[PDB]
């Protein structure tokens, strides 16, 4: 079964070396594509848009976003999977030929498994939801049968247009391999899929979020502590991640698998907590609840404060602090965006 393995990661190999020869130009455009394909955007501006344009489609986009993120992580320590960058300094394959000569970038150095693509998976969720969402909302519009099949050609043909987008940005890196990235698209199109029949997640107690969080995190830790108790572990490319970096500084504790963890359950608990909160019912389900300005004026607070927000940065001296400082600030998004910042606004506006 290796050699199929060791076909496809050449089929990779010499993709990457094509498009970085071919296309020098475009470096900047493949960095970019890739740095605004993140997650950390769909759950700083994309979320309060939606949220505060339509509840239900904001819970559900931020619900898809933490599942598939979870999903992936676990299906990621499953598969074993494997990345360019390290792979082909490390391989045996280029020994009776000459080795590809791949280049790396500040942006390409990750500690966690190859196999799915996090970011095509991200993307693909969270655009199919809100495509989705759009057309599912439009279905008003003066003279039908060209006009909204126009709309839907052009809604679907963007979609496509980034997906593929950020399957070459990823590739180009030389992060990902070509199959990684189909799976992780058709992994998250599936999942946004499957979320669209789910119905107790919009009214859920506090209990509820608390005991899923719980479950959670327990069924991740005792995984990791079962398989370290037999023999093996789960975080071997942390090592694979340190010797096979051009530079010492690339490689960062912000893309391990434990904070990502801890992020994406303590954005699940903000969320929680927000939901579940006299603030929340005072603020988002009062008088100015449907006011445009209002609503307008929550999207720009909510921005703003936010990305001024982003900028403290929890120490990483100690990895137990980071990761306890790193929960509490993801525990804060949701709060600030739906229960903090609408209360001050409704007693700013509504308080002469
Ligand atoms: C069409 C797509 C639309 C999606 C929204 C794109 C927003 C991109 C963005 O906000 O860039 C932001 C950076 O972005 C980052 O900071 C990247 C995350 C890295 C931070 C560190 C990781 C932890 C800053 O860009 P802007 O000045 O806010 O615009
Ligand atoms: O492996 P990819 O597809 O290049 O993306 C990996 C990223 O996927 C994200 O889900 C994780 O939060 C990041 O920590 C990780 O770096």
């Amino acid at each position: 079964m290796e050699e199929g393995m060791n076909v496809l990661h050449d089929f990779g190999i010499q993709s990457t070396h094509y498009l970085q020869v071919n296309y020098q130009d475009s470096q900047d455009w493949f960095i970019l594509v890739s740095v605004i394909a993140d997650l950390r955007n769909a759950f700083y501006v994309l979320f309060p848009i939606w949220f505060h344009l339509q509840e239900a489609v904001g819970i559900k986009l931020l619900w898809v976003a933490v599942i598939g993120d979870w999903l992936n992580l676990v299906f990621k320590w499953i598969l074993f999977g494997q990345r360019p960058y390290w792979w082909v300094l490390d391989t045996d394959y280029y020994s009776n030929t000459s080795v590809p000569l791949i280049k790396q970038f500040p942006v390409t150095c990750e500690t966690g498994p190859g196999s799915p693509s996090g970011h095509a998976m991200g993307t693909a969720g969270v655009y199919y939801v809100m495509v989705t969402s759009t057309l599912s909302i439009f279905q008003g519009k003066i003279k039908p049968t060209y006009r909204f099949r126009c709309l839907n050609v052009i809604l679907w043909l963007g979609f496509w247009a980034v997906q593929l987008n950020v399957c070459l940005s990823r590739i180009y890196l030389a992060a990902a391999f070509p199959h990684q990235v189909v799976a992780g698209v058709l992994s998250g199109i599936a999942v946004a899929e499957t979320f669209s029949h789910i119905h107790s997640i919009y009214n859920a107690s506090l209990k509820k979020y608390f005991l899923i969080t719980f479950f959670l995190f327990s069924f991740a830790i005792g995984f990791y502590l079962l398989l370290k108790g037999l023999g093996v572990d789960l975080l071997w490319t942390l090592e694979k991640a340190q010797r096979w970096c051009e530079q010492p500084e690339w490689v960062h504790i912000d893309t391990t698998p434990f904070a990502s963890l801890l992020k994406n359950l303590g954005t699940l608990f903000g969320l929680g907590l927000a939901l579940n909160s006299s603030m929340y019912r005072e603020s988002c389900k009062g008088k100015l609840s449907k006011w445009l300005p209002f609503r307008l004026s929550s999207i720009v607070a909510s921005l703003v404060l936010l990305h001024v927000f982003d900028s403290l940065k929890p120490p990483s001296q100690v990895e137990l602090v980071f990761y306890v400082l790193s929960f509490c600030k993801s525990a804060v998004v949701p709060l600030a965006s739906v229960s903090v910042i609408p209360y001050c606004l409704a007693q700013v506006l509504g308080q002469p």
